[PDB]
RNA sequence: GGUAAGUGUACUGGAAAGUGCACUUGCC
């Protein structure tokens, strides 16, 4: 659809990523080549590029035959491609340790970024997936507004469930947008560019599901006091007693509102959710809709 | 109150944009 040929930017996005010589990189949807090219002239150990649609191929590949054994082109869907088993288990770093000497960098369709972060996410949360390899590093790219959400802080006007689902698992450095009119087709949305690096202790320790779960109920309205969505988190008959509790273990004053809560708040209310969870075997399961 | 355009707007973990709401106007 929406084409990146601008070798100011593609340039500036390669920079943006860190040092990149003999460094191993995974470009996803590399589409006309526009981000490859660029990451190609970063003197690359080896760029892996997956591609979804065959007809990029022959392009591709004249870049390919412009740095031979630089560039691997994969025809493959990135939803599903096992990168785990695409690199030397020489790369494995230690999680504690920096970041091991693999990088990820895409530029797809919001349609398939925005799922994508998301089960990447819970693949930190695991640390399998591109993380075997142990805090790798991605650079990617939202909408100008899921790029602030993303990296939006507690208070701001877009604090949304982004906001805590990648913070707590990530720093998140949202380092630039660029404006929609530098695109081939240019689309009527702007673009913005995040960066991630896996935290070495996350801020949350506790299953992704969990948090997941938690962190939905809190933003489900998103200006009211939180103990409002919150509440919902029980059924009907133990709710209010519940939800008491709840605050009260976690130190939560109720007139807060979702926005202002601290990426540690949700900590707090995690683990004291998870603490009733296991006091209460049928209770993660209960959703309202019922 | 029903529809179309406009303008605001809110929400979005379906965002290369979508939908909901409000108001005004035209027509019914
Ligand atoms: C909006 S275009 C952007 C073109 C190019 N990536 C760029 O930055 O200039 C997105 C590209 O990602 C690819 N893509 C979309 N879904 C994919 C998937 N599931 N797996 C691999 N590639 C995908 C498409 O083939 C297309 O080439």
């Amino acid at each position: 659809q929406n084409f990146l040929l601008d070798l100011r930017l593609t340039d500036k996005i390669v920079r943006k990523a860190g040092n990149l010589t003999n460094a191993y990189v995974y470009e996803v949807g590399p589409g006309p080549g526009g981000i490859t090219r660029s990451i190609l002239n970063a003197d690359v150990a080896e760029l892996l590029v997956v591609e979804k649609d065959t007809r990029f191929i022959p392009g591709l590949q004249m870049l390919s035959d412009a740095a031979p054994g630089k560039l691997r082109i994969v025809h493959g869907d990135v939803l599903t491609f096992k990168v785990e088993k695409a690199f030397s288990e020489s790369l494995k770093r230690p999680w504690e340790d920096d970041p091991p000497n693999v990088h990820i960098i895409g530029n797809l369709p919001f349609s398939v970024s925005t799922p994508l972060i998301i089960k990447w996410l819970e693949n930190i949360s695991c640390r399998d997936g591109p993380f075997v390899y142990g805090r790798t590093q991605m650079t990617l790219t939202f909408q100008k507004e899921v790029a602030e959400r993303l990296a939006a802080n507690t208070g701001s006007k877009q604090r949304s469930r982004l906001s805590v689902m990648a913070q707590y698992l990530c720093n998140v450095r949202h380092i630039f947008t660029i404006p929609g009119q530098a695109f081939v087709p240019k689309p009527e949305v702007d673009v913005g560019v995040v960066h991630f690096t896996p935290l070495i202790q996350p801020k949350i320790e506790q299953p992704f599901k969990l948090v997941e779960k938690v962190v939905q109920n809190v933003f489900q309205f998103r200006r009211k006091y939180c103990h409002r969505g919150l509440r919902m988190l029980f059924p009907e008959a133990q709710r209010l007693e519940s939800t008491g509790r709840l605050l009260e273990l976690a130190d939560i004053d109720p007139t807060l509102r979702p926005r202002q809560l601290s990426i540690s708040h949700f900590k707090s209310l995690c683990d004291v959710y998870r603490k009733m969870c296991d006091e209460d075997p049928q209770l993660f399961a209960y959703n309202f809709r019922e």
